[PDB]
């Protein structure tokens, strides 16, 4: 019958939305995938007991060579949902899936969910500021990718903050921490030289946004390099020019340097 | 002793989180707000019987002025509730009530709901592409704000899209259309002449993300700038140009002409 894509939130079963959780305790098959993001406060345990289904969990491949091959043929003639960490379409391309869906002749509806695009609001940045988002990917082989590098100096000349969304190799169970992301950008910084991201740069991480007790702090890369900002996911943020209420709240609930408070307008 | 900021989410009383609905039940007093915006598909009543407590809408003033006197005091003995509509804190001026509850000497937590920043990934445009962005403002008597058409001038220019909010007076209950958004950026193109927005100029239009069965249009303004796109809210987006899966979505979900599939890739 139809085909539903169900975020599940930034961190434990009970992020999902009412309306999701609602719609996925009456299809008929569930399906999920947690290699996108990882939801650091649940386990697949409490999240079938939430939605009293089996999940059925997709691989990268189940999902991006053969979702139609998969989940599809089911939603022909039954309920079915598909679950994802966070907001299904941010910083995913499962939105593609729904072409599929069409072109499978299956409706699609869409249930959103806390994501870490919106999340980011708990550093007390303005959201509107920021500006092109990237990605911190793990080198791997002679591949050294640096391309998040460019974007982090694009925004900053335009007073604008950059959101770096850091690596996950969920079948590894590698998560990217602010350190590491932290790490490849002064190597970068190195190789480049553009002045863009060195140890004076003031930097802010939120780590498990959406438990209770998320880390929030900003401050200077060379103090926040070593910092344990306790297990991931994390993100990192570089921000661009500071309105003074940013600084302000980055001083007060970020634990950031009294110093920057003094802008220089 | 608590303070907890509840995102209500994008439409309906189901939008909350679960996580939610549960604490705001266990809360001995529960505020809300709805001056940054609204809840356009539901009611203060739908809301109010679904937590099961009476609840005490603040205005703007009641916060911006007296936040600390009327919210803060009760949280001090009690675990008090704050919603507002989408995601706390991304409404610019709630982060700052934190640095309240702070000097109150009042814990507070933040319980994240799904946001419009994040909600458009529906549109099929890639999260990361999105830029800075602005708010479209209707002009009155001599004054005749125009700051958003630079924003998006210099997004495009980056290649990046410009998500657009679209003015609303929450008190008076009353949405900008995409309509007469697109009618002042018109006016706007042929006062600054930057060929930024014109009757070819690419546009998406969004309307109540959060349901359903939102409205997702996509089409250059001369054919849209005066079609109906259903009850509000409305948020209008100028995308930067489109990656071929992006035009694709566009065209096999938002109805867009095949002509974007070569003119705007
Ligand atoms: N709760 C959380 N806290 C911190 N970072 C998070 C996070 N959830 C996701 N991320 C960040 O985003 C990456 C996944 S990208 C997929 C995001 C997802 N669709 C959403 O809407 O949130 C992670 O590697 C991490 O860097
Ligand atoms: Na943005």
């Amino acid at each position: 019958m139809v085909l539903y894509f169900i975020g599940l939130g930034l961190y434990d079963e009970r992020d999902i939305t009412v309306k999701g959780l609602e719609i996925a305790k009456k299809c008929d098959y569930v399906f999920a995938e947690f290699y996108t993001s990882l939801m650091a406060g649940t386990t697949l345990g409490r999240i079938q007991k939430l939605i009293g289904k089996e999940i059925r969990v997709l691989s990268r491949e189940d999902v991006e060579l053969n979702f139609e091959n998969i989940v599809l043929p089911l939603a022909k003639e039954n309920d079915v949902a598909f679950l994802t960490p966070g907001d299904p379409l941010v910083a995913t391309t499962h939105a593609e899936l729904r072409i599929r869906a069409k072109r499978a002749g299956v409706e699609s509806y869409v249930i959103h969910a806390p994501s870490i695009y919106s999340a980011v609001g708990i550093t007390g940045l303005h959201i509107y500021k920021f500006g092109k988002s990237a990605t911190v990917a793990y080198p791997e082989g002679n591949w050294f990718p640096t391309m998040y590098y460019d974007v982090i100096k694009e925004n900053a000349e335009r007073g604008l903050h950059t959101l770096l969304f850091l690596d996950i190799k969920a079948e590894k169970r590698m998560y990217m921490t602010a350190n590491e992301a932290m790490e490849l950008l002064l190597k970068v910084e190195d190789m480049k030289k553009g002045g863009v991201f060195t140890d004076d740069t003031l930097v802010v991480v939120l780590a498990r946004a959406g438990s209770l007790n998320p880390t929030i702090r900003a401050g200077y890369v060379k103090d926040l390099i070593r910092e344990d900002f306790g297990d991931p996911p994390h993100i990192l943020i570089v921000p661009g020019k500071l309105h003074i209420v940013e600084a302000e709240y980055l001083v007060e609930i970020a634990g950031a340097p009294r110093e920057i408070l003094r802008v220089n307008v």
